[PDB]
């Protein structure tokens, strides 16, 4: 019968991907080190509420040789049993070719027909064995095409690389048997990206294929420089917030509003690549509430990138609750945040009344808790506008003691979304210490006595940013240096040191507490010295 | 072995088409009037100096139904034998799919993949079919292509699905095996026209396709005006001479210069698709003359367009000896010409000194013949620069008689290419006589005396242009009006009286001599009044 495919991809909100599993390169999907996939996890992750699973698959290694390119029957099995699993537990599921992407398609530009007779065999293989699957079961044609080995390397020749790939998957497909003269297929843009002229070329693809079970894809992963906390982008802010309304809305209007159907088939934050640590927390949840809202008001569905760092997949529950949470409550409406998850207290202070700005986001706050302790309005806290004043007595009783770090929360409840938790946490002025080491392993011993480091600054004492990136003086987290708070260390790594010249660079550390401490190191050759504000 | 792609085009130069042949549509090439394809008829294009023959095929009628659309195997005999008659006489060959594009790929934009699937069926069944064949036949994907059943209803989605026509063919041809690995491909732009952004458009499929052995095609008919005679267009000026260089300066940037070889498949003057005669002879040979040139400067093969009209089929010959000996001449270097190929002189009056101006085109003028009599330099005959006088008393011995019409020939003879043949014409007024006639067979009376008719303008005496293509006041030769010589009458056509309103024109006839005849019409339903100047 007919197939409404606004309906059908309305019908899959909200996604999830299964990560750096069958994707994984590698002999099996454990190469990457999640375990082989359970029934449970299926079952666990329909039940928190995902309607559509994503489960990339890398076929170059589990593959035969030219011409015919077989695929390996047990691997393929396996790739099956999820498959069925999924549409057991009621799932939309999508399946593609992955990392092909750069192990192989890539060189179609030097290497047409090889390229092509590869890609044809794939399809057509994947096209017969799942032919007379329920249509719940969709193709997704290449993950993140480009033509390069390089990304941000699009060149004029290779749109039309693209359209060919895609329109040759279309033609196998729809002309294989079964359900696939109907079952939804999901065209990307070249790198997945949401530029204007990406966006036309893949509509253009779209419209030329004369086909009404057509389905938009792109992939989002913040503004870069917040992404991947580098140059001074520790909160999410207008440029962060500017580039999803910008983003979204060209992709709304090019293809939602023409009615073709969008799934954004991964999100997340990039630098996750390195690990979810590297986004201050309450930014990371605004980030998520804020994209996830625009969202939903372009009509957009979403499938989260998770490669195993989200939904923990030995014992089926979230690493991260909050921004679970937070994701969960914004599939039904806005989250009321704040300008931040935290309320410092200087040690040896007089503890005073705290006031933070809320962004309600057409919320009204129902109640605050102390550590689970309802507070009383008025006597314990206030709400003018959106400026929430907890008084000192409150934060004094969580407080007082003045132990180092976090002392405990301040909760934030609404009427609608999720709570807000505040850490009120006692600092000191953080020390750093003096010392001499190598560059393969340098450790400034640090006493960050409650604090949390935002970002620091490299450079040199003569004028210029040293280290990587140097267009900015604020180096990478994670990437260029990372905390180490159960150490008591601040790690410079071997990487930032690489693109560092012998001579002197001032280090300047920023903590979220608005302190800020000097460093200064000396490099000649492999050997550091480190020498400590005075 | 390897194949230079660029020596090969070079020796295909002169060609020629086969034209309204295996093109035909019906049940077999002798559909359109010309006869069944003699061996003598490859022979003799061969010894005339053809070192190249496009056969066009039309394979519609020719073919069973889907899936497989089986070409007839006793039509694909035939095309075969003259293909191997072509080879025989060491020609180049170059076969395609001809009006299939309009009675059938065309609908591609509404019909994907059954136009696809007929397509591919059809060029698996020719690549195969001609595997082994010598690389001197070469194929052509589809002859003027475009998707609408209008010309000059190019839109943005039309351009991919020509890239997919052309793409697709590459990859059935390189695939097939034998010697298609190598075999030229003639790839055309939309509609074969010129027009900068068709040529980028191909230029961009050629370059996809990373293979050194494609050739690019369009097709040329001249400057639209002066190749069917409208709107004033008689002579062959610098509208004509500037959109030759124009058109082949763009392909010449866009393919030759960057190691593209290009074939102009066809080419002619549109208005031969009425008659030879539609346009003015001398103007003919100087438009012939100036195309060819300019193609040999752009390293530009070119293939004559030859339904049946130019060589003579049954007798094989020239139809028209002057215009192949300028062609023929052209294929080595410039011929020179002159302002018009006739001298008129008006009976009763004196005959004077002819001054016409010639353009040498860097030749020299060696002599001067007066119906094949040498004439003596400076007694006879004066060349002041490149103006040309023949004296009065050589123009007295050729028309003294005062017969009106074409008395006789003086021929200018030059060091390098074709003589050009002054025909020497007495005349008096043209007369035109009043007369009743009806729509559809209406023949104005006309004692021609001796004029040839240029063209003829229609207006409304009340304002504004009367009859078809009312942009203009000049209307099309042949299409609108005809002079009848051997019958005496000037015709003007059903077609032309559908687009003209009730009430009174106003005709102005224009003849060579320089003669200006007005009439008028009234037409009033069906009937028509005509009414001689007074
Ligand atoms: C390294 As990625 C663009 O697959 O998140
Ligand atoms: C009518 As034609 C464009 O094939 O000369
Ligand atoms: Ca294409
Ligand atoms: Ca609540
Ligand atoms: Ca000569």
């Amino acid at each position: 019968k007919t197939l409404d495919i606004q309906s059908y991809v309305r019908d899959m909100q909200p996604g999830w991907n299964l990560g750096n599993t069958f994707d994984a390169v590698g002999q099996d999907e454990t190469a990457w080190g999640n375990p082989r996939v359970t029934r449970e996890l299926i079952e666990q992750i329909a039940d928190e509420g995902y309607k559509s699973i994503r489960i990339p698959v890398t076929w170059e290694n589990r593959i035969g040789g030219a011409p015919d390119y077989p695929i390996d029957p047990q691997f393929l099995n396996r790739v099956d049993q999820v498959v069925q699993w999924a549409l057991e537990e009621d799932l939309y599921v999508m399946i593609n070719l992955h990392h092909d992407s750069w192990l192989w398609i890539y060189e179609m530009e030097h290497n047409y027909n090889g390229v092509m007779v590869k890609y044809r065999s794939l399809w057509e293989q994947l096209s017969n064995h799942f032919k007379d699957y329920p249509t719940k079961l969709m193709f997704e044609s290449v993950n993140e095409p480009k033509f390069s080995q390089n990304w941000g390397e699009i060149r004029e020749n290779h749109h039309a690389l693209l359209d060919d790939l895609n329109t040759v998957f279309f033609e196998i497909v729809r002309q294989s048997g079964g359900q696939n003269d109907i079952r939804p297929l999901v065209l990307p843009t070249m790198e997945t990206a949401t530029s204007q002229p990406l966006l036309n070329n893949l509509y253009q693809t779209i419209d030329k294929l004369d086909d009404p079970n057509l389905i938009a894809t792109v992939h989002y992963y913040g503004f870069w420089p917040f992404s991947v906390n580098i140059a001074g982008y520790t909160r999410f802010e207008e440029n962060s917030k500017q580039e999803i309304i910008e983003a979204f809305d060209r992709v709304h209007h090019t293809f939602v509003a023409r009615g073709i159907p969008v799934v954004l088939g991964e999100f997340g934050l990039l630098g996750f690549d390195k690990h979810t640590g590297v986004i201050q927390q309450g930014e990371k949840l605004k980030f998520f509430e804020f994209l996830i809202h625009h969202l939903n008001e372009r009509d957009i569905t979403h499938m989260l990138w998770d490669n195993g760092q989200h939904f923990n997949r030995h014992t089926y529950e979230w690493y991260d609750q909050e921004l679970f949470d937070m994701m969960r409550a914004s599939w039904e409406g806005r989250s009321s945040v704040a300008e931040s998850n935290f309320i410092y207290l200087k040690q040896g202070d007089r503890i005073a009344d705290a006031t933070v700005s809320l962004q309600l986001h057409g919320n009204e706050l129902t109640g605050l808790r102390a550590n689970g302790q309802r507070l009383t309005p008025g006597q314990d806290y206030e709400l003018n506008g959106e400026r929430l004043t907890v008084k000192a007595h409150v934060l004094s009783a969580i407080a007082s003691s003045g132990t180092l770090g976090t002392n405990g929360m301040v909760t934030a409840e609404f009427n609608r979304g999720a709570d807000w938790h505040f850490r009120v946490n006692t600092y000191r002025t953080p020390v750093l210490q003096s010392t001499q080491g190598h560059v393969s392993n340098f450790s400034i011993p640090a006493s960050f006595n409650g604090n949390s480091l935002a970002t620091m600054e490299a450079v040199y004492v003569d004028g210029g940013n040293a280290g990587p990136q140097d267009w900015t003086s604020f180096k990478e987290f994670g990437y260029a240096f990372s905390p180490s708070y159960d150490a008591n260390e601040m790690k410079l790594t071997e990487a930032f040191f690489r693109e560092v010249r012998d001579g002197e660079v001032r280090l300047t550390f920023h903590f979220w507490s608005g302190e800020t401490v000097n460093y200064t190191i000396i490099k000649n050759g492999n050997q550091v010295t480190g020498i400590a504000a005075q």
